[PDB]
């Protein structure tokens, strides 16, 4: 599924992502735009042989089990395929582990390049909320 830019900010308010940790809502829209472009089916390979899944191209190096990443960690518990749903249910649970870990959202590089200190309060702007 590709969401649109309200709904996706709507449907990740309701699953508790707005302020998460200290990042506003627009936080995360930025970084769901720049890494899978809303596309709940983006997957990306990685140079070291992982890969990355979903809305918030969360990575199975550490965080989910896609069977073909060896000497992988599994820390959210979840096969990758599960990242890939229209309900974005598991990604978002997933991604909390992951900005709880210690980097905040650092830890998704396009946050970092292209929404971290920008006005990400424009991602949400327009949408009923
Ligand atoms: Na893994
Ligand atoms: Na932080």
């Amino acid at each position: 599924k590709v969401f649109g830019r309200c709904e996706l900010a709507a449907a990740m308010k309701r699953h508790g992502l707005d302020n998460y940790r200290g990042y506003s809502l627009g936080n995360w829209v930025c970084a769901a735009k720049f890494e899978s472009n809303f596309n709940t089916q983006a997957t990306n390979r990685n140079t070291d042989g992982s890969t990355d899944y979903g809305i918030l191209q969360i990575n199975s190096r550490w965080w989910c089990n896609d069977g073909r990443t060896p000497g992988s960690r599994n820390l959210c518990n979840i096969p990758c395929s599960a990242l890939l749903s229209s309900d974005i249910t598991a990604s978002v649970n997933c991604a909390k582990k992951i900005v709880s870990d210690g980097n905040g959202m650092n830890a998704w590089v396009a946050w970092r390049n292209r929404c971290k200190g920008t006005d990400v309060q424009a991602w949400i702007r327009g949408c009923r909320l």
